[PDB]
């Protein structure tokens, strides 16, 4: 049967200390209340039901492309009440899952579990077991089910020692949830209508209530500051780590790994300490990542090494390239097999051609460069003073002097060779040279003042 | 009443197989007994007292700025003899805390703790409970007061288990230190007069000795080497970053994290790993700061972003600028607002004014730029071979074209234009145009060696 | 007596998902065999016999300078049938010690105290005791002597809660081993020729087998896939760093620092965080290594900074010499006493003289330069476009101005003074003075569009 989620995301998140409303901090580079949206979806959720309400225009201006019915909380009045919220757009005969933007490392397969254990017209309760449950509610269970839910104040002695707590994470059909949301009350010390509730009237109606435990404790831990934040980012971080290390990529340091986005592998792959990978990176075979490095939306082919402090974003690297140390690739960046990019060049929104070599000290923008070129240090593409930032277009078999500056619009054709210290304004033809003439002053017996 | 503390740093510290003594060793980038003197110092000490001895050359040089009493011990005689040589300084009616160069991270709050606990003509004693207190002195009770300290090879199979142990820090009155510790004797298998003695000498005239247990053990620990120097500096950073986390600092990795210094903060500051903070910094309100960054002594304003692998120091950031990647801000580089300083750019002891741009493998030193310059590619201030190292004055809204050299001491005026390759010698006016003529010689058909 | 050594390192590693077989994986830069095969020379072990053959074409190519018998395993029959394979090249009178590949950690030390247990005619057995032993072989003692070795599935009650456990390691004379294989069967579930019988088979004939302990488990750990072998890395690491440590390297953290090869230290020598050590490294005294630098193959002299993100290999630095940060030692790079190497520098098989200073934006390659010279920024050495890469020669006390192309083969001699923006082709004479005369064009009143 159907499946839609409601995601509890309205809180302000004070602790946080921010301008932003607490599910839009980021682990691994996305919103948390992003990450459970998509737990979400990969279960096959049909709506999701996102109740909002503090930083309303932020969260709609930061999720907009988001597919989830935007449900306005204007009170606090609990779980229960935010829910209910919700409720009226409950198909009676789908599951609802309930989560929360604020515990954003609930993993689809723990909630397939849960949904699976749900039984007819029942509740399946997510719970876990803690070796202090000081402080959160107890689950009671009679024989083996589940049939109350008892908080610490109200708990016994013998209760105290129950080391199965509820964590919140629960799955009923629409149906059961409009009518028990309604029977939900809030004459207790907060006055709020408590979701934990709808486990004693589930028996109440001689219903049966289910519970699964989660795999880990940090499934279902909320962050409400940045330091709790910073702990759950590591923990993620290191199961990312430890999955793509059993997958077979060897990442020296698993501690000194991040990854922000989603990253395609092939064999052999090499990471050194303190890389991090952002956005959507695709490695080839035999990949090898030096210490430092930052990979931002990039495509690398096989048996590519990037040597250490070498920054890419929005670029492709061609089978066999070596690039750094200290190279910086710029949107747009092209490189063709077999090319060769190193320290302190720039290169930006350019195609470099096969067996290509770009080595020292260089800016190459909006260029096109052929195959088998040589460019040789302190070589600078630029622009007149003015507007738009127009084209330098090298053919194939170019050899540019150093310290040589090109001058866009301008076109070097095949087997040209430019001398060291060039100023290329005019085209230059197929294999022509051209040579920088200077005037020098030489005065000979000149003593330095030492 | 008043406050006076004696700090113990005599030691040679042979452990750390160093030419500096014990406790001129860093944590933090803050020497160990420099800890020490400025935790007294927030407590309200009135006098400060020293017990030097070993590097103690080293220590005036190091510490020649500190208020401090300089008391030379010429033996080791144990805790009572050093102390006993700062007791004539003590005032009969001020407390007196024991402190010692070698254990960092007492904390003020735990002393003013301590403080408050020791009641008239007593003392407060600081303790710690370990879990394996082998090798500790024992605190043992009597009824609820303490009335020995029992060494580990003094003690009975009862006394062994207990926990509670003396850490060595202590706060008595300057008379009854001055009574005491004249009753201290040395007849033991080390000879040295004990400290520790007084807890006994103290209740031998009714006089009551109060425990006050510290928060964590490592605020008593002593770095006897480098290893434990290391255990010490990451429970501080962690406290550190633990600290700003919950002020509302994002830190990515509380881990890959190192303030050695202070650092005022605005909200929503991003701090990625890998992160040094050095001296006395100043973040705005939402500050990013890329990996691998170094900043030491700077003020950055609001809403600046600082890309990865920049250094800075001695430096002022305006709000909206842009540094990095691989940026180098050199002492007495003043960046306006709205600034974008680039990869491979280096910039010493100038000011550049509103929204000008560095962007590219340049050198600018010594120089005034004014508003909305662009300073092109490959751009160098430099000198003439000689003496001292002249000014570069460039005004508003100026074009410096690729790779032109600017030779001090040398002015170009508001809206000047500067083409590329241009070596720029003399004055350049208000609206004035300069490009280099170049020579070239051109060979049709060249063909390449290849 | 004489000792030799078997290492099994036939595996294929199936679950590394590599190309590579198990054991040429890496620890520290080395693969996990050659930590065994050094291990065994430490000891003194005569021959050693490495069992092989998975990637066995491979390993030939990898370890082939390895003074090692290559004995290769065509199929698994257990560990007894390895060894059996290696058994007709033991000599009846030394000891045979076992080791496997694919457990690189296990210490000289260790294997010492267990070759010294090892009683006449008998076996001394490695073993180590486990909170959990579940799933490895309980060592059965009778008296204080180990009498069998009871696997997982055959242990009873009172034999499961025995926490120490078979490692696999023994020491035996090569009689014994020729005589206690050959009376090993396979009628087990594998059908496996198991060496732990050997166990049985010694108790047997009235000989002894003594069981020497493990210091830390590490030290028999193997690793299946790459997170394991990052494990076994990091505790390495961390070994590695303790040690240097308590010899008094101040490692300001030592998780976040990386020895590869060997490190040779003087006093007070202080390395900051993300530091990488590779190869064959020399630090001298009051070497300061600043923040993620790495060093591969490099002498450096007493009172020595390199600052931060300074990338240095085959290179050699003298005393008080000041490098960075961002500069790039490459290959053959020599720096005399006392020189000065700035950011965006780069330098390639070049020696550079006492007190010489190449501080920004530059590319030395294949030249010398002398004592005192002043290489101003964007100085770049270059070739003409051709064959080999011919070299430079700068004199004592040159200064040559910024952004000099020096064009090789040439020589500038003793106390020359080349201008701002200068080609050099043609050799320049010692005190020759040397300045671009460049044609410029002024035109006044050009109004910028802007
Ligand atoms: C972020 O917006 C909300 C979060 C809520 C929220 N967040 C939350 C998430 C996770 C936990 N975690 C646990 O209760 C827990 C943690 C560990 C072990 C067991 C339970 C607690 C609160 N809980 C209840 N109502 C909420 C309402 C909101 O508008
Ligand atoms: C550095 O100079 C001195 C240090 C001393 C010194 N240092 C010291 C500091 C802290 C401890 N810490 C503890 O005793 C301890 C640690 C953990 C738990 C309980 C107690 C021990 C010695 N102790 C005694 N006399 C000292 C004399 C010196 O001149
Ligand atoms: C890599 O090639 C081989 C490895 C083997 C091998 N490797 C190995 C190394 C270490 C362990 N470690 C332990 O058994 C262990 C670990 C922890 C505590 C106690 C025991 C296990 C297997 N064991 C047995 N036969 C082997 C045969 C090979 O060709």
């Amino acid at each position: 049967k159907a499946l839609s989620a409601v995601i509890l995301a309205a809180g302000k998140g004070t602790r946080m200390y921010s301008d932003l409303p607490k599910v839009l901090h980021t682990i691994a580079g996305k919103p948390m209340v992003k990450h459970v949206i998509d737990t979400a979806h990969q279960l096959g959720s049909e709506n999701i039901h996102l109740i909002y309400g503090h930083g309303g225009d932020l969260m709609r201006t930061h999720l907009a492309n988001e597919q989830v019915n935007w449900v306005l909380q204007t009170e606090q009045l609990g779980t229960a009440h935010a829910v209910q919220q919700a409720a009226p757009f409950f198909k009676d005969n789908e599951n609802i899952v309930v989560l929360y933007g604020d515990a954003p490392l609930i993993t689809k397969e723990t909630l397939e579990k849960l949904i699976e254990a749900k039984p007819e017209n029942g509740i399946a309760l997510l719970t876990v077991n803690l070796d202090n449950p000081t402080g959160y509610g107890r689950i009671i269970r009679e024989n083996g089910n589940v049939v109350a839910i008892v908080e610490q104040k109200d708990a016994n002695a013998e209760q105290l020692n129950i080391k199965e707590v509820n964590t919140g994470v629960m799955v009923s059909d629409g149906a059961s949830f409009k009518k028990w949301l309604a029977r939900v009350g809030n004459n207790n010390a907060q006055g709020e209508y408590y979701l934990t509730d709808l486990i004693a009237l589930a028996n109440q109606d001689n219903c049966q209530v289910v519970a699964v435990q989660a795999t880990d404790v940090m499934e279902v831990e909320g962050a409400n500051n940045r330091l709790q934040l910073a702990a759950l980012e590591r923990y993620f971080q290191n199961k990312q780590a430890s999955k793509l290390l059993l997958e077979g990529v060897m990442i020296y340091d698993p501690a000194r790994f991040d990854l922000r986005g989603t990253l395609e592998h092939g064999k052999d792959v090499e990471i050194d300490v303190n890389v991090i990978i952002e956005g959507n990176v695709k490695l080839g075979d035999r990949v090898k990542i030096g210490t430092g490095c930052v990979l931002k939306n990039v495509v690398i082919g096989n048996d590519v090494e990037i040597k250490p402090y070498s920054v890419l974003e929005d670029s492709i690297v061609g089978e066999k390239a070596a690039i750094g140390p200290f190279s910086r690739l710029r949107p747009g960046a092209e490189l063709a097999a077999e090319t060769h990019v190193g320290n302190f060049v720039e290169i930006k929104k350019s195609t470099v051609g096969k067996g290509s070599k770009v080595n020292h000290l260089t800016y190459v923008g909006d260029s096109e460069i052929g195959s088998n070129c040589n460019i040789g240090a302190g070589v600078i593409t630029c622009n007149y003073d003015g507007a738009n930032k127009f084209k330098t277009i090298i053919g194939d078999d170019v050899f540019v002097g150093s310290d040589t500056q090109l001058v866009a619009p301008v076109k070097v054709a095949n087997g040209a060779t430019i001398g060291a210290g060039t100023t290329i304004t005019r085209d230059v033809g197929e294999n022509e040279l051209v040579i920088t003439r200077v005037a020098q002053r030489h005065i000979q017996g000149w003593q330095r003042p030492i």
